[PDB]
RNA sequence: GGCCAGGUAGCUCAGUUGGUAGAGCACUGGACUGAAAAUCCAGGUGUCGGCGGUUCGAUUCCGCCCCUGGCCAC
């Protein structure tokens, strides 16, 4: 209904960036960006009119939202920048080649790709390639960007644009880029399946030490995330049904040679859950110990009162040991399965003192 | 859209090793009164957001959502 519309008030409307990656990825999203020539926000009042939805104008920004069912819809006016603006002048201003195509809305050539920089021939090539040499010095973020969807998509990056990477990393231009928008960039990585991936790049262009601060590489650190990756993977084959965060541990893994104030104040800024930053407290003290003890462990129900009040990622974390490895699955997917019938638990209970007689029946079970 | 709080009676507010809930003023009834108020005895003062899951048992553990306020990414 877009083209339509865009007909009657003499427009041409565009899909535009990552949307149209993934169309061309065969990934389908609920969110699609939208570029117009000429007012974008009216076109978006009449599109949400029509299908008798609410409308979110932002005038200043020259952009507007709606929602059509599970289809979140941005319209944005055609900007060179961040006289009427071109679709290519404002495709231009983007940071990839496969970021920097579009999809023609328009009835007359609907369905047709619009490609520029040869960001298809890119996409088929699996390269990440930037527009002009002083992308990254632009924006410093893409450094860490085109490393995220190097992850993702698994591509390569070009020479070019490997070279003035490096060249950017150098200058220390990561420093200088706003904090806020480096930290969230690092949340949309951790987010990814592929993360780990990331942080291999991340690793190799040695950009977490310019963001980080105190932080090094190591081996033991690297084996703890491979380990860690093996151990998601059978948590996430298994016990799917019970998943969590896992990016989350990675970067506890990371973090973990840290300082408690660093680890602390990083946690901080990215604005880590409640059970991350508990997770991240009881491994810098509390773990060992509990190791430790997981060591002197002999009947089962010892175990069982040392693992149950713990999470899952503390879980995960002590399945890093080769030793506690067999112990912690055995507790998993047998020792916490049990229950009792009708009749036995009516002659339990014949405040508190219930408890610890349920406590002394399953440890007399267990053992 | 991400996160942090906050959600407790009509209103304003505390509460952790899960184990049988609270304050200050409105609420009902009776004693009291010509009527009313005060006051006394008392006692509602509540599925402690909603829906599932784990657990013998969840205000608490978790997950998904509702509401309000604040940091932002926009
Ligand atoms: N810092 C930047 N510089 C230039 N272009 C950018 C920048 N950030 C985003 N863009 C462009 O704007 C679009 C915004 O899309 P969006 O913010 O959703 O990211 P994305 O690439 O779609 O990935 P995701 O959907 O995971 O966020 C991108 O497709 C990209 O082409």
């Amino acid at each position: 209904m877009v083209g339509q519309i865009a007909k009657e008030m003499g427009l041409r409307a565009y899909i535009v960036g990552g949307v149209v990656r993934d169309i061309l990825l065969g990934k389908e999203v609920w969110d699609v960006d939208f570029v117009v020539e000429g007012n974008a926000i009216e076109l978006a009042k009449e599109l949400a009119r029509r299908h008798g939805v609410n409308v979110h104008p932002f005038p200043e920004f020259g952009t507007a939202h709606l929602k059509i069912g599970k289809l979140k819809l941005e319209f944005a006016t055609a900007r060179r920048e961040t006289e009427p603006a071109s679709l290519k002048e404002d495709l231009i201003r983007r940071d990839f080649t496969i970021n920097a195509m579009a999809i023609s809305v328009n009835l007359e050539d609907y369905g047709t790709l619009i490609d520029y920089f040869g960001g298809l021939r890119d996409l088929k090539d699996k390269v990440i390639r930037v527009l002009h040499p002083v992308s990254f010095i632009e924006d410093p973020v893409r450094i860490l960007r085109a490393l995220r969807f190097a992850g993702r998509l698994n591509f390569k990056l070009s020479r070019s644009t490997e070279k003035l990477l490096k060249q950017a990393v150098n200058l220390g231009l990561l420093k200088e880029a706003p904090r806020g928008r480096l930290i969230n960039e690092i949340k949309l990585a951790l987010r990814e399946d592929r993360f780990l991936e990331i942080l291999e790049l991340y690793r190799k262009y040695r950009v977490l030490e310019e963001i980080i601060e105190g932080f090094q590489w190591n081996e033991k650190v690297l084996q703890k995330l491979y380990a860690l990756r093996k151990v998601v993977d059978w948590h996430a084959l298994e016990f799917s049904e019970e998943r969590i965060d896992y990016g989350w541990l990675y970067l506890l893994i990371l973090i973990s040679n840290l300082d408690y104030e660093r680890g602390k104040h990083f946690l901080e800024e990215m604005s880590a859950p409640s059970w991350v930053r508990e997770t991240y407290k009881f491994m810098k003290f509390k773990l060992g110990s509990l190791k430790e003890e997981l060591k002197k462990a002999k009947e089962n129900y010892e175990v069982y009162r040392l693992l149950k009040p713990l999470h899952t990622s503390v879980l995960l974390l002590l399945m890093l040991e080769e030793e506690l490895k067999e112990k912690i699955k055995l507790y998993l997917e047998k020792l916490r399965k049990v229950k009792l019938p009708k009749e036995k638990i009516e002659e339990l209970k014949k405040g508190k003192e219930l408890g610890e007689r349920i406590e002394e029946l399953k440890r007399e079970i267990m053992n």
